[PDB]
């Protein structure tokens, strides 16, 4: 090339800072009880498909199903008096462990979503329930 430029300089280099810390250590990811006190999980199953009105409702249901519970706790049907809602108690413990966990982290559920979230888990709790309910029935319930 040819030509020239500013010979004066006011800039000076600096020294870099290097160090290495290839280490590992303990960590935690919550795993604290959600106020249940004394409840334990049952089995994992593939969450069902429930349709409400049409393919429109059914597709929106399936669009988001990745975020919904797919597990249930045990079956407190032995409490008896709460016969019909016993299922709901089973589902409420697994659902509150999941819905709040994902909502507070970065989600939200509309009326349809909050209605369907109970329906998906109820069906699975039914799967556990009738498996056992046939036993009290075969016992003669006496």
């Amino acid at each position: 090339g040819q030509g020239g430029g500013t010979h004066s300089q006011w800039n000076k280099p600096s020294k870099p800072k290097t160090n290495m810390k290839h280490m590992a250590g303990a960590a935690a990811a919550g795993a604290v009880v959600g106020g249940l006190g004394g409840y334990m999980l049952g089995s994992a199953m593939s969450r069902p498909i429930i349709h409400f009105g049409s393919d429109y409702e059914d597709r929106y249901y399936r669009e988001n199903m990745h975020r919904y519970p797919n597990q249930v706790y045990y079956r407190p049907m032995d409490e008896y008096s709460n016969q019909n809602n016993f299922v709901h108690d089973c589902v409420n413990i697994t659902i509150k462990q999941h819905t709040v966990t994902t909502t507070t982290k970065g989600e939200n559920f509309t009326e349809t979503d909050v209605k369907m979230m109970e329906r998906v888990v109820e069906q699975m709790c039914i799967t556990q329930y009738k498996r056992e309910s046939q036993a009290y029935y075969q016992r003669g319930s006496s």
